C-alpha cells in the first residue's frame, strides 16, 4: 500500500525537497524555511519521513539519500535571499560516525559558495543521542564557533531531558503544541518560555493547524512560528511577505487581547484595595488590642469574598491565626500564629516593595498550598512594620 | 554482602529512618523509610541489593515487604500525623498494578493510619513499561488521599510536560549536583510551573551550609540531609532542630534583605541618571526620536550596549543605536519592528504607565551578543518607551547586580 525502501532506493533520480515557511513574531515575514524529504512515485509526491525514521534500514543508503536532498535544497538557497535561515533535520547518532566532518565539510563547501554558515540551523533530537552529552556538545560547540545554529526539537516527549538541553546551550527550542490539541499545559509553556529566556534560545513553535495554537505560541515568548495555519510544505519559495497582512492583524488583536486583560486584572485590584482599605481604616479605630481580634472583624466586613486572612511581620512570622472561610462562614485556626513565610518564593522581595510602594498589591495567580485551588493573595501594609496578607479564591466570572 | 546472606538472615533485617524537616515551624514532619541489615555485628545499606539485577523480583519483594511492615510498626506507636516517605520501585510496584502494596497500606489503615499520611516516591527515570500506565495507577492511588512524591528532578528526570500531566504533591531534588550555571536556571523554571500547579519541593541530599542555604531561597517547604540529621533507628523529639534552624534562617533573611535593598537602590540610582539625561536633552531641543537616541548613547556610554524606543502596543519607534567594540552604530532596519510577544512586555508597560517610574528587568540572556544582560525601561512623555540594554562588563562592576 505505502512506500517500499526499495521504491525509494531504486528512484534515487525521482527524489527532491520540499519547504515550510518559517515566519517571525517581529516582522510577521518569512524567516527560512525547514527543508523536508519528498520523492515523485506514481505520479504522485509522497513523503520520505518514516523512511528516514525506520529502523531496518541500512544507514549508508540513508545518508546516500539525504546528501541528494541536502544538495538540491542548498543549490536552491544560492540563488534566492542569501539573509533566510537554513532548517535541516540531521540524526546525530548518523552524524556522529565521523564526527560530523563530512557534514561540516559539506556546509563548509556551501560557505565558499556563498552561503554564509550562521544560516544553518541543524535541528536535533538531544534524547535520540546514546553516547556522551560532553562529547556531543564539544562537536557542537566547535559547530558553534563557525556561527552554525543549534536547534533543539521534540522538548518533552519521550526521553526529553532539560538538564541535558540547558547544557548544549541551544540556539533554539522547536515546541508542538500537540498535548493541547485540558487546563494545566500553559504554565508549562509559560515556564519553558521563561527558561529559553534565561539561557539565551528563541522558541519556535511548530505544527501550528489552528488560531488558538498560534495564540497560545505568540503569548508565550514564541519568536517564531509554522504549521498548516500558516503554510503548508512547497517546492517553490514563497513571497518574503506573504503573510505579512493576515497576521499583522492577528497579532494586533493578541496584543490588544493581553492588554484589555491586564486592565481587568489592575482595574480590580484598585477596586478591591479600595474595599480593603475603608474596612482597615473604620476598624482600627475600635478596640482591637490583639492583632488577632482585628481580623475575625475584618473577615466579617468584606462582601463575602475573602478566603483566609492573617498578619506577619517583616521576618515573614505569622503572628496571627488563620480566619478560613469555608460555606460563607468563619473559622479561626489559632494553630498556624507560630509560622515562618521567608522561604516563599517572593515573600521577602513584596515587604521590601510595600517600604518603597506604601500600596497593597495582587501576587500572580499561584496553587493554594492546602487546598489547590487557584488563588491571589493581597498583601497590605499596617502601620508599625506590620503586613496584612488576603487570599483570595478563582474569580472564575 | 552476598543476596544470600540478606536471604536467609531475612529476620536481621530492619528499617531505618531520617527526618525531614518543616519550613514553616522548624520541625519533624516525617521520615524516609531506610532499608538496612544487621550482619557480622554491623549496620549496612540494602542500596547495593534493590539495585542488583540478577535478584529475581519475588526475592527484592521479601525483603521490602519485612522493611515496610516493622516500619509501619513503628509509626503506630509515635505522633499520629507524621508523613510517611516510602521509596517505591516503579517496575517492582506495576508488576501487579499496585494492587498487593495498596493491599498492604489498608491493612494499616484498618490498624488506624490514615491514608493521606503516606509519601509514595517514585522514580521514572528507571521505568521499562507503559509511561501512561504508570500514571493511570498512580492517579488512582490518589483517589485514597495517598500523597506522591517525584524523585530526581532537575537532573535525570527533568521534564516538564510529565510533571505538569501528574500533577504530584511533592518534586525531591537532589543538591550533590550543585557541588548561574545551567543547572540553577533549570531548576528556576522547574521552581515555578510547581507553585502554579501545587506540587511542593523538598530538597534531599543537604549535606554543607550553601545547600541548605540553596533549597531556602529556591522555594523549600522540607529539607532533608547529613546536614541536618543523619539516619538513625530511632525517632526524634519533633523540635530536635528547631533552634539551630531558627537562627541558620534569620541570617539567611538578613543576608537576602540585603540583597534586594542593593539591587533596588542600584535602580533608584540609575533611574535618577537616566531621568536627568532624557529631560536634559529633550528640553528645548527640536530634534527626532533616532537622533535624541545617539545622543542618548553616547551621554550613557559607559553603562549600556543598546538603545531603541517603542509604543503601547510594542512598535519599534526607532532604529537601534549598539555599541559594538567600543564605538555606537546606528542600525535602521530594526525600526517597525514588534517586541510584543516578549515575556514580561506589555506587564512592563501596564507598570510603567502606572507607577510613572523606570526599572531594571532581572538577569537573562542577550539573544545577540550572547551575554548576561539587564535593560532599563523608562516611561516619556506621549506614551513612548525607552529601552537601555546594559552590559555584563558594567554589571560585573556593580556591587551585587549579578
Amino acid at each position: 500500500a505505502m512506500l517500499d525502501p526499495l521504491d525509494i532506493l531504486t528512484n534515487i533520480d525521482d527524489v527532491l525537497p520540499y519547504y515550510q515557511a518559517i515566519f517571525s513574531a517581529e516582522e510577521q515575514k518569512v524567516v527560512g524555511y525547514e527543508v523536508l524529504g519528498r520523492i515523485l512515485a506514481d505520479s504522485e509526491i509522497q513523503s520520505l519521513g518514516p523512511f528516514f525514521l525506520d529502523a531496518g534500514i541500512p544507514e549508508e543508503y540513508k545518508l546516500e539519500v539525504d546528501n541528494r536532498i541536502i544538495r538540491q535544497a542548498l543549490d536552491r538557497f544560492l540563488e534566492a535571499d542569501s539573509d533566510l535561515l537554513i532548517f535541516m533535520n540531521q540524526d546525530a547518532n548518523l552524524l556522529m560516525l565521523d564526527h560530523g566532518e563530512s557534514f561540516l565539510e559539506l556546509l563548509k563547501e556551501y560557505e565558499a559558495k556563498g552561503i554564509e554558515l550562521h544560516r544553518f540551523v541543524l535541528e536535533i533530537t538531544e534524547h535520540n543521542f546514546e553516547g556522551d552529552i560532553e562529547q556531543l556538545y564539544h562537536m557542537l560547540a566547535y559547530y558553534r564557533t563557525y556561527g552554525i545554529k543549534i536547534a533543539v526539537d521534540n522538548i518533552g516527549k519521550e526521553s526529553s531531558n532539560l538538564d541535558r538541553i540547558a547544557l548544549l546551550s541551544p540556539d533554539l527550542l522547536k515546541i508542538d503544541l500537540q498535548a493541547l490539541k485540558s487546563p494545566s499545559y500553559e504554565h508549562v509553556l509559560y515556564s519553558i518560555s521563561l527558561l529559553a529566556r534565561k539561557i539565551g534560545a528563541a522558541l519556535l513553535y511548530e505544527d501550528i493547524e489552528a488560531n488558538f495554537q498560534l495564540q497560545y505560541a505568540w503569548r508565550n515568548g514564541g519568536r517564531y512560528f509554522q504549521g498548516y495555519y500558516l503554510v503548508s510544505p512547497s517546492e517553490t519559495f514563497l513571497e518574503r511577505d506573504v503573510l505579512k497582512q493576515r497576521l499583522k492583524t492577528e497579532f494586533h488583536q493578541f496584543i490588544t487581547h493581553e492588554k484589555k486583560k491586564l486592565e481587568t486584572v489592575y482595574e480590580h485590584s484598585e477596586q478591591f484595595y479600595k474595599r480593603v482599605h475603608q474596612a482597615v481604616t473604620s476598624l482600627r479605630k475600635n478596640n482591637l488590642s490583639s492583632d488577632d481580634d482585628f481580623i475575625k472583624k475584618l473577615a466579617e466586613e468584606l462582601t463575602d469574598c475573602s478566603f483566609r486572612i492573617y498578619m506577619c511581620d517583616e521576618e515573614g512570622d505569622q503572628l496571627t491565626g488563620n480566619v478560613f472561610k469555608q460555606d460563607g462562614e468563619w473559622i479561626y485556626q489559632p494553630e498556624y500564629a507560630e509560622k515562618n513565610w521567608s522561604w516563599r518564593p517572593y515573600f521577602l522581595e513584596n515587604i521590601m516593595r510595600m517600604r518603597n510602594l506604601r500600596k497593597g498589591f495582587f501576587s500572580d495567580l499561584y496553587s493554594d498550598l492546602e487546598t489547590g485551588e487557584m488563588i491571589r493573595t493581597f498583601s497590605y501594609p499596617m502601620d508599625d512594620q506590620m503586613y496584612l496578607f488576603i487570599d483570595l479564591p478563582y474569580s472564575y466570572l
